[PDB]
RNA sequence: GGAGAUGAAAGUCUCCACUAGAGAGUCG
RNA sequence: GACUCUCU
């Protein structure tokens, strides 16, 4: 991905974006309680905690281009992926309006208590305005839609999120990319039904985690990667997708069977318009984090990638008895023979990927007992073997509860959190639950208990 | 909670990151 | 079926 080019929006006409400076974030009860590292990023260019220009930190992340064209190793990679899909009997053709605004069984509803992007966020118009989910209205939609157009620009906006101390001085913070409503109908339109097969199939031939339970999916995880695992790390996997990686999603695409109407639409993000503050930019290259599709697509994409990385980095690779799993850039894959990944990451840098090690070593072994997906860990329950504990790691854990950005929620907070903890078994959850009682906000909640999360979790199976 | 508008105030009104997934809670 | 939270 890369910027090309900046334009005042006194000259392109684009209305001003602006977002919230401040965070929501403020210190928690539990906060001097647990131990932690990380502060809410870096929103304001004045903020004291920079050590950097603040700006030319947040776009430093459109590191370039590399290929722009698909070469012989990225075309077999899209093809046996796309051919892989064909199992699947995606319904290529278009959805209904309706349907795409206001949801299938195996498709969420547009989200409405969310902004509605280019133009209407500088129009003072929500989304509630068009759309009713009592009414199941698609009529103020269509009337929108053939009002503004598609190919709306994306609302750039800092993430206000904790990041690490690194970050904050370094003015690393992350920023999404807000649809326009407009376009998210149409993507929703044109490949909703490839979503629903994408949620109803979490595994090895979407190769898809999206939709998975980490609680039941852990377990099957072994049995769908067998044999030697690798996995590793991307370093700003979204801004550095080349072009040719859209082009390599087309090529997927068509082969499954879509409209070149659909295929077209495609372009549409590997070239996108931005504006932030009072500026317009281009970008090219690079996944928009906030588009309808994100997610399957960055996931479809990083199938394509382990392929070409694969069969242009060894010998008689057999891409048959590759099994693997994406959630965007994050990754599991298990192949019949070790693969070095050291050599994957010199074919990355050709391909324009930064690939680091998964154990954020600096040397590159990956196996269950130290591999980790969406963050967790894969730990053997002690009586059950053949059950899979995700192991949300404690430090993580500790340095959500540190913060807050509504305390009226803090109960609801505390259960979530011990929803993920308490797998990493009795004696740390009580370790975990018995500081929180050591505080006098701690001692008024209501702590689920372990055995009965261990209850209910064998119940699943 | 923060910001604005208005107003002596009372109040009122307006704003406070996108796409998805998962789990939970609350209510019907 | 709504509304909300925390995670990824
Ligand atoms: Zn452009």
């Amino acid at each position: 991905g890369e910027i090309q080019w900046v334009k005042p929006n006194k000259e392109t006409g684009r209305l001003n974006i602006n977002g919230p400076t401040r965070t929501k974030l403020e210190p928690s009860v539990f906060h001097d309680v647990f131990e932690g590292n990380k502060e809410p990023a870096v929103l304001h260019s004045k903020d004291p905690r920079l050590e950097v220009d603040f700006e030319q930190a947040l776009f430093s992340k459109y590191v370039g281009n590399t290929l722009y064209e698909p070469d012989e190793y990225i075309k077999e990679a899209a093809l046996h992926y796309a051919n892989q899909l064909k199992q699947l009997d995606i319904d290529t053709s278009q959805m209904s309006m309706e349907e795409a605004c206001y949801g299938t069984e195996n498709l969420e509803a547009i989200d409405l208590h969310t902004s509605a992007g280019y133009p209407y966020s500088a129009l003072g118009i929500k989304k509630r305005d068009i759309l009713d989910s009592t009414t199941r209205d698609v009529s103020k939609m269509k009337f929108y839609m053939d009002k503004y157009g598609l190919d709306l620009p994306y609302s750039t906006y800092v993430k206000d999120e904790l990041r690490s101390i690194d970050k904050i001085k370094k003015g690393k913070s992350r920023l999404i990319e807000a649809s326009s409503l407009n376009d998210s109908v149409y993507l929703r339109m044109t490949f909703g039904h490839l979503y629903e097969t994408f949620h109803a199939n979490p595994g090895t031939v979407t190769g898809s985690a999206v939709g998975c339970n980490p609680d039941t999916f852990w377990s099957k995880l072994p049995i769908l990667l067998p044999g030697s695992l690798f996995a590793f790390d991307y370093s700003g996997y979204d801004a550095s997708l080349s072009p040719v990686w859209f082009r390599a999603l087309e090529l997927v695409l068509r082969e499954i069977g879509y409209s070149e109407e659909a295929v077209s639409l495609v372009e549409g993000i590997n070239h996108t318009h931005h504006v932030y503050r009072n500026k317009t930019y281009c970008v090219l290259g690079g996944m928009p984090s906030g588009m309808s599709g994100t997610s399957i697509f960055n996931s479809m994409i990083n199938n394509i990638i382990i392929r070409a990385l694969l069969i242009k980095t060894f010998k008689g690779i057999d891409l048959d008895e590759l099994n693997m799993v994406a959630y965007g850039d994050d990754v599991l894959a298990s192949y019949p023979f070790p693969i070095d990944c050291l050599e994957l990451a010199r074919t990355g840098k050709e391909y324009g990927l930064t690939m680091t090690p998964a154990d954020k070593s600096p040397c590159f072994e990956v196996n269950w007992d130290n591999a980790t997906f969406l963050k967790r860990g894969f730990l053997p329950d002690e009586q059950f073997p053949f059950l899979i504990h995700p192991t949300m790691p404690m430090k993580e854990i500790h340095e959500s509860i540190r913060w807050t950005k509504d305390a009226r929620n803090t109960q609801d907070h505390v259960r979530s959190l011990c929803l993920l903890a308490w797998h990493n078994g009795k004696q740390e959850y009580e370790k975990f639950v018995s500081a929180i009682r050591s505080v006098p906000v701690g001692k008024a909640l209501a702590i689920p208990n372990y055995e009965n999360l261990r209850r209910n979790w064998l119940e699943l199976f």
